[PDB]
């Protein structure tokens, strides 16, 4: 039993809600919140900008030190950093940005990172300003993640579309 509230069960291990991941994190303080990151951990907009702003830019400061030491992530890759005031940990996961010309097959690789964590609060990877088909992202999530994932989808209209079209 966990403290996630009001989620619609989709499969054995995947749950979904129409919510801002930042607000879900502020309320639940999960062990792991997933950021929809880019390879440079430059948290400008979307999920990343919203999470970072909620940390008063501490996420960005920590991320800049990470990159200075380790260099960029891979598309499809991840790193674990602090969750600051939002969660114990933040799993920064890089889904392909098809507006940047990146390979959609890497979306499965991106979701595989979730399997290293028993429970996660996560956004829909590669959706939104990352440009991919959100129905596709949800399908890849369900078919790839085996651990318990609570998906927060900000946009009400797309949430309604995601639920109504889910197979
Ligand atoms: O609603 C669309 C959804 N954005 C969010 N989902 C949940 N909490 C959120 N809080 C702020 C935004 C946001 C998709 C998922 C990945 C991504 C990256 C950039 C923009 C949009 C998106």
């Amino acid at each position: 039993v966990n403290s996630f509230s009001g989620y619609l069960k989709l499969t054995d291990n995947v749950y979904i809600k129409n919510a801002d991941i930042v607000e879900e994190a502020k309320k639940v303080k999960p062990t792991v919140v997933v950021n929809a990151a880019n390879v440079y951990l430059k948290h400008g907009g979307g999920v990343a900008g919203a999470l970072n702003k909620a940390t008063n830019n501490a996420m960005q400061v920590e991320s800049d030190d990470y990159i200075a030491t380790n260099g960029p992530l891979k598309v499809g890759g991840s790193c674990v950093l602090s969750g600051h005031n939002l969660a114990k940990h933040c799993l920064h996961v890089v889904g392909p940005n098809v507006n940047k010309g990146e390979d959609i097959q890497l979306l499965k690789s991106a979701y595989e990172n979730f399997n290293q964590h028993e429970v996660l609060l996560a956004p829909l990877l590669s959706a939104g300003i990352f440009g991919a088909d959100p129905i596709h992202s949800l399908r890849v999530c369900v078919d790839t993640v085996r651990t318990n994932v609570y998906l927060a989808v900000f946009d009400k209209n797309l949430y309604d579309k995601l639920v109504s079209s889910f197979l």
